[PDB]
């Protein structure tokens, strides 16, 4: 009956997410004012209230993903997730944007009611961006011509659903108060912003010759991000003009990643000790291992995936043997692991 | 009694903002079709015609929006379709046909009503052939969706599902309307405009200091420049009369922040009250707020980025701080080094 605050909405999220402020709250804002458009879906007012879509911008790994998966365990409404590569121009053998309609009606038990007033994530929405380099000779129906499709989509269309099979009988969906987000890893974007900001070069003596280590980082540029720098990536401005909310995900530090290793529900070393818990055994991480892991996936530039990297290989030889040994009752990890100059200590027993 | 055109060009200004030839064209256009309804007999042995017209204008211009506001105000049945989600017959995608099965619906079936109706085409930029060579592989969504629809743009006979008598409705006497921004036909037009640009004394060079905006080059288009953009020949003799739409210019722009009747401003303030705070936007803060829009070249949809950029931290605490009554958009606020004013009743 009582609309979620935004700081409850964010409370459910930094139980699974570790960091990502700014993303958090323009998440539930975004849900906290779809939630006031549905409460006042019947307009007690004088206009007729609009949406604003996201476009969740980060480096792979910063947890993308792993928000929407979040936001449909505390969400009210119908949430669906759909993958930018699958999708094609419409007359082809790829799939059609209208296919994420369909989706989204089976999660509401095709209610086109329900259907109206939910939530969509994109992911890999960088994808399907144009190929600016590429000569517009052929049609980019994997890129361009998804983005170009989509551009009704987001504004507000009639959206033409199959209905449950098999010309007629056909669901007629309006994508007006649905709410679409979008995601994806953008690779290279960083130096477009370099450029547009940066701006040193010349070899001349009235140049401005610039030291390697004045440059900044992928995330202090994306954080400078405009328009104008998705232009050059491949965008075109009527996608990105549909897309006014923009956020920005940092670069997990190396701090960030010790408290990934615990603090996420589903962390990386709980479940590793489930995965040992099952088995009978009991698995501990000393803090000053956690160190030397997150340590290590920074320099694998992998985000937080790096971390399973680490684990897996100093417990490769420990689950290869453990489970033929007997008697065995908890493996302690140290630091020296992780370096490689020990193995596990087995607490016999 | 018809409307004039003035009426009509009246009522899309509670919506519409800087707007005058597309309005004009959009009036005088539906001016003629009611008087056509109005002589539907056409005892007088003149047969006639209709005129097309066609919608050209940058992001946020206004092009989707001046078909809804018509829609509104409009007494015939009224549709509205996506260029991009047409494919030639015989394909997966959707038909031509289908825009009329629409209108159909929206007139409760009546092929009377339907054959004098209008019609509105977005994203028609998007079907252009990306290049005017011969299709080697024949464009689905492209050239095949212009073919498709010369007939029917200069009227013939269409076969529609009943609800296989496939209900026959002639497309001579309804008005179609074409809308896109065409991105990147303003170089097209440089090309041909300017000549004569090149290295050499004799050259010119005008530094992109002297080059014509992309606003007033669309304003000289002409036919030829569309071919190279991309286009039949044969369509764009289906759409004579070409309405232009001209950029949003900062001043412009602060007009739209709250003199349309669902303006940015209005549906902002309206959200917090509905909350039960009070919003208030200052008109010096409205300027700064058009100057970042007009960088972004993203048109009036810039708006709502600043707009809830400003107030993304507002609205994240709003609802759990208690007593506040009303809070202050101050032009500090828009660069960013300073905090909404919050009045606590
Ligand atoms: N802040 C975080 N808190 C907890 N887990 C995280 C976080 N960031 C990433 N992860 C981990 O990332 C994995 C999922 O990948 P993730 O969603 O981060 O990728 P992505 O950035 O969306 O990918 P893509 O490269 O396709 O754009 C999950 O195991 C999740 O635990
Ligand atoms: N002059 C204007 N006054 C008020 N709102 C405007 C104006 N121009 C655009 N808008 C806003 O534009 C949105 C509708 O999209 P619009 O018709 O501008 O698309 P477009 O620029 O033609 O898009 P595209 O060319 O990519 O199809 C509405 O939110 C409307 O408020
Ligand atoms: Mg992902
Ligand atoms: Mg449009």
């Amino acid at each position: 009956s009582a609309l979620p605050t935004p700081h409850e909405i964010r409370n459910h999220l930094d139980d699974y997410v570790i960091g990502q402020e700014q993303a958090k709250k323009v998440l539930a804002v975004a849900v906290y004012n779809h939630y006031k458009r549905l409460r006042n879906g019947d307009t007690s007012n004088g206009v007729e209230l609009g949406k604003s879509n996201i476009l969740l911008i980060g480096p792979t790994g910063s947890g993308k993903t792993l928000l929407a998966e979040t936001l449909a365990r505390l969400l009210d409404v119908p949430f669906t997730m759909a993958d930018a590569t699958t999708l094609t121009e419409a007359g082809y053998v790829g799939e059609d944007v209208e296919n994420i309609i369909q989706k989204l009606l089976q999660k509401s038990d095709y209610d086109v009611q329900k259907a109206q007033r939910g939530i969509v994530y994109i992911d890999e929405i960088d994808k399907i961006s144009r190929k600016s380099d590429n000569p517009s000779i052929t049609r980019d129906v994997s890129g361009e011509g998804v983005q170009q499709a989509l551009l009704k989509l987001i504004e507000g269309t009639v959206a033409a659903v199959p209905p449950q099979g098999g010309q007629q009988e056909f669901l007629q969906v309006d994508t007006s108060k649905i709410l679409f987000i979008c995601g994806g890893a953008f690779a290279g974007l960083d130096k477009v912003i370099s450029h547009r900001v940066e701006t040193g070069s010349g070899i001349g003596f009235g140049a401005t010759v610039k030291a390697k280590s004045d440059k900044a980082s992928e995330g202090e540029l994306l954080a400078q991000v405009e328009p104008e720098d998705l232009i050059k990536f491949g965008l075109i401005p009527e996608f990105i003009g549909r897309l006014p909310v923009v956020a920005t995900l940092n670069e997990l530090s190396e701090e960030a990643l010790i408290q990934i290793l615990k603090e996420p529900k589903n962390a990386l070393t709980k479940q590793y000790q489930a995965l040992f818990n099952l088995e009978g055994v009991d698995l501990e991480f000393r803090d000053e291992a956690l160190d030397a892991i997150a340590k290590k996936a920074m320099a694998r530039k992998t985000g937080a995936r790096g971390l399973r990297s680490i684990v897996e290989a100093a417990l490769l030889d420990t689950m290869y043997d453990l489970p033929s040994m007997e008697d065995v009752e908890k493996v302690v990890i140290d630091e020296s692991v992780i370096d490689g100059q020990s193995e596990p200590l087995l607490i016999y027993g």
